[PDB]
């Protein structure tokens, strides 16, 4: 019969036998083990070592497997991807299918997993009651057989399958049957831009529960004006046999103390002509001055609901956390607990590098943590329901939740072709229901998605009404077919710009700004998806935060994404590499475009998550004079763990520092006058930095943290000292091909056919390995390349521009040469052209002073011809002979820094470990630059000016041509680039050019000065 | 939704159309039971999808309806926002769980008298009158049913006639109803008769209350 | 298959194989002919005597129907309701359900009326295009075979279900 209804190529069957979806249940036969939460022995977990084979379609499984194992199965871990196992390939791929376009049917060739188990099954649980399976997470389709017999079917891979076993189970040994196929009419509306795998990859666990059962709850929390008052409301549901003598008990508790109680016999209010619902109950209790839930306060209450007889024998209880929040949108905002939003978000996909898409408590709770402690309060579950457990950790670390329906149909053409047809309107209905019959009792859930990048249809709109009719605790909101449609809430649109238009026709990005006020809207904007953080990313994050912070309507957004979705591969020593699209066959593929996270997949920050955690900041600085004003954008806690640091310093020298303790209410604010600063009579720039930091630990911080920060530039002293008057005089010697320059044990050696600096020598030691030469490119960034499908080629990217115009091929022409003597120095002076096909894109003017001191001045003047693509930098690079343990800068820093990403860096004295100086990113590109950086330290060398740099042991040219960051080598001695100017890196989003024209090279002519010598 | 050929000749002769799901629960206990459980809103939305898919062209269908007699379910909130969405054209009505509920776009009452109030807990029979102006009411008002035509009756019929011409947004109703559901059965003689309820040892009947 | 599926006692399962709905359809091959809304030769009316046996149950319907004409069966005319043939009683009742309130269950007996009609289709039809059947009205649930081969399953008693017969249809009689 399986083979022949084929029900995985018919989206109107979505499941056979399937127990109808509810909250998460445990069965607790003891009233103190559901109020403690304590494991149930009820809930039986099956997780662990199964039995598995792998076939090319179903009609490849023998019939033999539904009553006896394979031989030639093995025996794996289960939850599992089957893919993480090596049976085939995870697929990479963004829009397009990895199946043929022809719903509702799926390849003949239909990679198929063969489950089973083999378990005990003890007597009481057959003697009475109800023995259910429930499979957390099957990928993408299963048929279920139990001791042989047929038992039921599911789809949807991120929702809980159950099925009553309880006829099918026998005393002793049993034998599960699962076969699991990795493509099915499901898979139409599993379209999301991730590693596209299979399996059994959540968990599986048995339920025991009693005949007469609570077979569903919903817990409500309706508030008075000031939040004073609250009523709990509990409707619970039962199945079984009806009697007058059973009773519900709802019980509230504030850990032990039980803060309120009602028990009630079954039977509803009247709701029609036919009566009420006979079968169920509503319980309200009154609550004063609750403890409110948000992110700031995870306040929680634990509610037990416990079916029992009146005379009091307990027969079952359920319980779930409860958080006491309102969530409602007035006036066109997004209030929570009376108070407007501002949502730090993040998207954040199930991805684990060596595991797939099985997740577990320790991922969990370190993502929570990591996210908690650089300033995020909110997360989107892109783009389907997540582990149950995911809810749980949310609820009582806080953090709020969008909770996302399993509905994307990117590579439909148009988008919505399925969204908009109402032969999909039940499979895509159950993908939204079933998420809100499991979620809805939740605190930390405070808004419903319809899904993700299906268009808009009918079938939307209808279930944005569904949602509202069953649920009106929490807005609904959807992005497709133009981010402010009828079937959203809130205008949430993906990657439209602060400032910037994007008229696409039918579904344009309005600038955020712009978009608030279009005639007749009157709707917040959240935005579910900004800041592409692909690689080197997250150019103009502060030009968001400043407009989230201006306009009232502005409410915040989810950045893209959390986590790389890169996985583990090794090489031929065995060693892990970090691999994307197309490293495991799998073709088409979109290669690093799964790459996106502000951490790498090991949770490693990239540095753009540095610049998030400052732009995110729950404090607000301004100074005027000796005040420090600090504003609290805090809605609902004091800063009751909290002191302020601050210290001035001299160009990095420390001159005062101090400490007072923070007292701001909630959106308050606090004035700290500054102690009389002593007056430096050296030269030089003080700067003032105040840090907010945390004495106290908590769930998710340690003591000591760093919440926020700000800088200030105080009193400047320019000097005006004359430097100690030298006697000594450097002595140039011409040949036709060198201008040779001599001091004590230094030699400059300039070539005289190209005009570059070709070698210096301290004593016997050559200090160059390649000559000084301008640069005007970058190993391009993935904003750069600017590509989200790997068909699709943009002319107008930068790269492809940069390449069109000759940048990356241009060669150096000589157009002069000179030398010349000064009464205490030696002066070169150089032009060069570069040109392509006969086409001035630069010239570089030079002069290089070379004084009694043995200080190199380095004057560089630069023309762009105005019709040229603006280049990426402006500067010069060199290969240093040297490898030197440590670098040492003053300038912006620590971390990596570009020129629409440096707020989150400080101006110090900074020395690190020349490796901290690169940053890994999995696919290779320009990295590492340093910004507002007045002296750099290497070895014996020292710069000064006012630049830009990067140092490390891998050349652009090496960058460029390298895919993968397993595959660098280090070259000989360090490759040095520093930049007179650098071109903003980009990324509202990675596949158009998205460098904001204030970071665009476009003046024309440029201007920088260098000093190097030796220290 | 009726035989095809309906709607043809309520084109070429003239008559006002309500074109109505096949959806009916009435001997559901509450009414609502399966209206409102996510299971049966792909049972129901065929029902309602379908027969807009099949009629939408004909001008003489001037109003849609969810169905009869089956509470007020969250799924007809998800189909009354379908129909909205994919037939701008035509207004929406139904009248279960207390005939102006978020499902229709017309107050749609079955049998709410001219002046006389009928209380009934959750779903009250307001007077027609008085329905109009309930606190934030502003819909127009038309009876899915009134006037029952059972037997000797239609005793007041003139009482609604003069409400419905007074009052602007009292506008009119759809009687109960054309036909007699009475069948032809033949006594020894091979004479004809007409049958009701019980007649054919159908077992448990409602009787005459089919005619 | 059909027995053990049980479609009929499954809301999960309101048609097999049904073609999408539409407005009335005529496939005119002559526009004058559509303008005036004249016979279509591309729409035949398969209305008039068709075989019929009642039955108690699906469970008491022999095999052998599906590709033999029953010695036993009527000629009857279709559409018809079996009740005003006599075949069962037609039951009047209000609100009450006339069967046990028990979704998505039905009684074990269950009536079960099984049509048949044989017939013969112009050759220019078994040669290009699409020939669908149209049942306009089938109260309540309806599984369709062709030439003894299972062709889909519809439910919903007042609007039209449709089926593609074009890999059904066979030269002479079908
Ligand atoms: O538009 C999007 O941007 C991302 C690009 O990486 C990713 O594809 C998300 O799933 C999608 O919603
Ligand atoms: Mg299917
Ligand atoms: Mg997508
Ligand atoms: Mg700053
Ligand atoms: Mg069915
Ligand atoms: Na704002
Ligand atoms: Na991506
Ligand atoms: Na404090
Ligand atoms: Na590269
Ligand atoms: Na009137
Ligand atoms: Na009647």
């Amino acid at each position: 019969v399986v083979l022949q209804r084929r029900d995985w190529e018919n989206p109107g069957v979505t499941q056979l036998n399937r127990l109808a979806a509810h909250p998460p249940f445990a069965s607790w036969r003891n009233s103190e083990e559901a109020r403690t939460d304590r494991p149930s022995q009820q809930l039986r977990s099956l997780n662990g070592e199964w039995r598995f084979a792998w076939f090319p379609a179903p009609e490849a499984v023998p019939e033999s497997w539904l009553e006896c194992d394979l031989p030639e199965a093995d025996t794996v871990v289960v939850p599992s991807n089957w893919q993480m196992h090596g049976y085939d390939a995870p697929i990479y791929t963004n829009v397009t299918y990895p199946i043929t376009v022809n719903p509702p049917f799926v390849p003949t060739e239909n990679p198929t997993g063969c489950y089973s188990l083999t378990f005990n099954v003890d007597e009481s649980w057959l003697q009475e009651g109800q023995t259910r399976i429930i499979f957390d997470g099957v990928n993408s389709a299963f048929h279920l057989w139990c001791n042989g017999r047929w038992v039921g079917y599911g789809q949807d891979s991120r929702l809980p399958s159950e099925f009553d076993l309880s006829a099918f189970l026998r005393a002793g040994e049993n034998r599960l049957a699962v076969m699991v196929l990795r493509w099915s009419d499901g898979s139409y509306l599993e379209d999301q831009d991730m590693w596209r795998m299979s399996g059994i990859f959540r968990d599986v666990s048995l339920l025991h529960k009693p005949t007469t059962q609570i077979s569903d709850f919903h817990v409500a929390t309706r508030f008075n004006d000031d939040f004073s008052r609250a009523v709990l409301e509990a409707e619970v549901q039962m199945c079984g046999e009806l009697r007058d003598y059973l009773r519900v008990t709802v019980s509230l508790w504030q850990g032990e103390t039980q803060v309120a109680s009602g028990t009630a016999p079954f039977g509803g209010e009247i709701i029609d002509e036919r009566g009420g619902y006979a079968d169920r109950v509503t319980l309200r209790l009154n609550v004063e001055n609750p403890k409110l839930w948000s992110a700031e306060i995870p306040n929680l209450y634990r509610a037990v609901v416990e079916l029992h007889t009146a005379d009091g024998t307990l027969i079952e209880a359920e319980a779930c956390d409860v958080g006491f929040r309102e969530v409602r949108i007035e006036n066109g905002l997004l209030l929570l607990n009376g108070k407007p939003l501002l949502i730090r978000g993040v998207n954040r996909h199930e991805h684990h590098p060596l595991h797939g898409q099985v997740m577990d408590e320790q991922t969990m709770v370190q993502d929570i943590l990591l996210m908690k402690q650089n300033n995020f309060n909110a997360v989107r579950c892109s783009h389907y329901p997540n582990h149950p457990l995911w809810y749980t950790l949310c609820d009582r670390y806080g953090l709020y939740v969008v909770d996302e329906a399993n509905i994307e149909t990117h590579g439909m053409v148009p988008m919505n072709r399925l969204t908009d047809d109402p032969r999909w309107l039940p499979a895509m209905s159950e993908r939204v229901t079933r998420m809100v019959q499991r979620d809805r009792n939740h605190p930390s859930v405070i808004i419903w998605s319809l899904g993700n990048e299906s268009g808009h249809g009918a079938n939307h709109d209808a279930l944005y009404r569904w949602i509202k009719s069953v649920d009106p605790s929490r807005p609904v909101q959807y992005e497709g077919g133009g981010a402010d449609t009828t079937a959203t809430d809130i205008i949430c649109p993906m990657y439209a710009r602060v400032d910037e238009d994007q008229p696409f026709p039918a579904v344009p990005k309005w600038s955020i700004k712009k978009w608030l006020s279009l005639p007749g809207e009157t709707r917040p904007l959240i935005l579910c998806e900004y800041a592409h953080a692909m690689g080197n990313s997250l150019g103009g994050f502060a030009k968001y935060w400043q407009a989230f912070r201006q306009y009232p309507r502005l409410q915040g957004g989810f950045v893209w994404d959390w986590v790389d979705q890169s996985l583990i591969k090794y090489d031929e020593n065995g060693n892990p590499w970090s691999a994307y699209g197309g490293d495991f066959g799998d073709t088409p593929n979109d290669r690093q475009f799964c790459m996106n996270g502000l951490v790498f997949a090991d949770r490693t920050p990239h540095p753009a998550l540095t610049e998030a955690k400052h732009q995110q900041q729950f404090f607000q600085f301004r100074l005027s004079g000796q005040t420090i004003e600090v504003t609290s954008e805090y809605l609902f806690r004091h800063s009751d763990n909290e002191l302020l640091h601050w210290m001035v310093a001299l160009d990095g020298k420390p001159l005062a520092s101090g400490e007072v303790p923070l007292d701001v209410a909630p959106q308050g604010k606090q004035l700290i006058e500054l102690p009389e600063l002593p007056q430096p009579e050296s030269a030089g720039q003080l700067w003032l930095t105040v840090r907010v930091v945390q004495p106290n630990a908590t769930a998710w911080s340690e003591a000591g943290h760093i919440s926020a920060w700000q800088q200030w530039r105080l009193a400047e002293n320019l000097s005006v000292t004359l430097p100690a008057a030298s006697h000594a005089i450097p002595h140039l010697t011409t040949s036709e091909m060198d201008f040779c320059i001599e001091l004590g044990n230094k030699r400059w050696q300039f070539n005289r056919q190209s005009g570059f600096l070709s070698q210096m020598w301290i004593g016997d030691k050559k200090q160059l390995l390649t000559p000084l030469r301008d640069q005007f490119t970058r190993a391009p960034l993935d904003n750069d390349i600017g590509v989200a499908e790997a068909t699709r080629i943009d002319p107008n990217a930068w790269v492809e521009r940069w390449k069109a115009a000759g940048h990356y091929q241009a060669e150096a022409a000589l157009l002069q040469c000179t030398a010349d003597t000064l009464a205490d120095a030696v002066l070169i002076t150089t032009a060069h052209a570069w040109q392509h096909q006969g086409k001035t894109l630069f010239i570089s003017r030079k002069t290089y002073r070379i004084d009694g001191s043995g200080q190199m001045a380095i004057t560089v003047d630069v023309e762009v011809a105005s019709d040229t693509p603006h280049p990426a930098r402006i500067g010069l690079n060199c290969q240093l002979a040297q490898v030197a343990e440590r670098v040492n800068w003053l300038g912006l820093g620590p971390q990596e820094n570009y020129p629409d990403r440096l707020t989150a860096a400080c101006f110090d004295r900074w020395d690190l470990p020349l490796s901290d100086m690169y940053t890994p990113y999995v696919f290779p590109s320009e990295n590492g630059l340093r910004c507002g950086t007045r002296e750099l330290n290497y070895g014996p060398h020292q710069w000064r000016g006012d630049f830009q740099f990067n140092i490390s042991r891998y050349s652009q040219q090496q960058l460029m041509e390298t895919s993968h960051r397993h595959l660098l080598h280090a070259e000989e001695g360090t490759w040095l680039n520093i930049d007179g100017f650098h071109m903003g890196i980009g990324g509202d989003d990675s596949w158009s050019p998205s460098v904001s024209a204030e970071f665009q090279l476009s003046a024309g002519r440029y201007h920088y000065q260098l000093v190097w010598c030796q220290k």
